[PDB]
């Protein structure tokens, strides 16, 4: 879920 900043999955 948190990685960098997430915009399509």
């Amino acid at each position: 879920d948190i990685r960098a900043l997430k915009t399509l999955v």
